[PDB]
């Protein structure tokens, strides 16, 4: 339940996804949900932390660059939480990221197409999750 | 396993997509299988047909057009069959569309970077199907 407060604009910067074999979408630092649908330019930023089972939060450019092997949480259909093995690690290049400030003091850099989940379990572009002011879903039971 | 022979663009054409809550795939006619990610521009044209339990083959432009409930056929990601429910109906306006003819004389009219499965059971853009020289992935199971 946390709405973006502010858009800025980086410039085109390196970004980077990964890819799921279960419900598309993955949990960042924090709990919120991004996309993982097969989806372009939707990517992060290096930095966008992930959250993993088994290092617990690593930078999504880092797990891509050295192919981590790992396990991120997810949401299903119902909102239950479970986790998933990551498998598929990709460099999308360079790309025009934003950074969006979340009312929490948070921080996504992301494409601004990138889909994320609000409150309601949609799935929608963060660009318009920040100019409809709409609350991004945070799932707070995460280790 | 059948690869595309040829790639026609139609120009500008009004195209349609669906929502699914599990596996985001769908198939259409004749067993292809189709994505369903969140994903733009991809989409299809109207005549575009979907195999439905209910109604068997109609077109996805109708489907959207009168939000017609239905259940689609769907492969989990260990390549078994199932049916699941459309949950969403998007009328993406007038996108740029590609005439794809199959060695097996199908036709399909897609955003040229829909993705599709082919035989390896991964997505791709079907531009790249084409460019590639891949077999799609056609499930000859259906009723
Ligand atoms: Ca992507
Ligand atoms: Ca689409
Ligand atoms: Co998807």
């Amino acid at each position: 339940m946390v709405k973006i407060a502010t858009r800025k604009y980086l410039g085109k910067q390196n970004v980077y996804d990964i890819g799921v074999e279960r419900d598309h979408n993955f949990a960042l630092k924090n709990g919120f949900i991004a996309s993982a649908c097969f989806a372009h330019p939707q990517a992060l930023s290096y930095e966008t932390e992930i959250l993993t089972v088994e290092y617990g939060l690593l930078p999504i450019g880092k797990i891509v660059e050295k192919r981590i092997e790992c396990t991120v949480y997810s949401v299903d259909n119902n909102g239950n939480i479970y986790t998933q093995p990551v498998a598929q690690w990709h460099d999308r290049g360079e790309q025009e990221v934003f950074e969006y400030c979340l009312e929490d003091g948070s921080l996504i850099r992301a494409t601004k197409d990138h889909k994320f989940m609000t409150v309601d379990g949609q799935m929608l572009p963060i660009d318009e999750i920040f100019e409809r002011e709409l609350d991004l879903m945070r799932v707070d039971n995460l280790p």
